[PDB]
């Protein structure tokens, strides 16, 4: 299962390297031609980062689920980028995790993708 991701300060990037799954960094010409899971971080007041919004405008056809990195100090805004993407594109929230994730977060992601794929 291909994982598409973006990371500003490296936490999501660290997480996707722990997964050892096929993974691609988002950019403005990337076109994904296969089912994929998105991993995003959360920015500002519960928001999806602009680069991720731009990518999804072009590539949502094959989106099968979303995970978010965030921080529980945001309370009910924790991982709210995933809530927004799930609600809009009608795909499941695979998982939410803090920062670069724990080993349990890594294993849970993989188990959940195996269920969804
Ligand atoms: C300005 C600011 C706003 C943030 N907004 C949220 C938020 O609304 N919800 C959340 O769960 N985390 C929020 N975060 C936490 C980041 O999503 C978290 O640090 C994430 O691991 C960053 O991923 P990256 O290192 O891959 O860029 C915020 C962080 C910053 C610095
Ligand atoms: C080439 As990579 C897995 O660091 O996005
Ligand atoms: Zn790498
Ligand atoms: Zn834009
Ligand atoms: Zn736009
Ligand atoms: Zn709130």
């Amino acid at each position: 299962m291909l994982v598409a991701y973006d990371s500003m300060t490296g936490n999501v990037k660290r997480f996707i390297h722990k997964l050892n799954m096929p993974a691609v960094q988002i950019d403005e010409d990337l076109v994904i031609d296969e089912d994929f899971i998105l991993i995003t971080y959360t920015t500002g007041f519960g928001n999806v980062p602009e680069r991720v919004l731009d990518f999804l405008e072009r590539n949502n056809e094959k989106l099968k689920g979303v995970s978010a990195s965030g921080n529980r100090n945001w309370g009910d805004m924790f991982g709210a980028s995933a809530d927004k993407i799930s609600t809009k594109y009608e795909v499941p929230i695979v998982s939410k995790f803090e920062l670069s994730g724990t080993n349990n977060d890594v294993e849970y992601f993989k188990e959940r993708v195996r269920e969804i794929a």
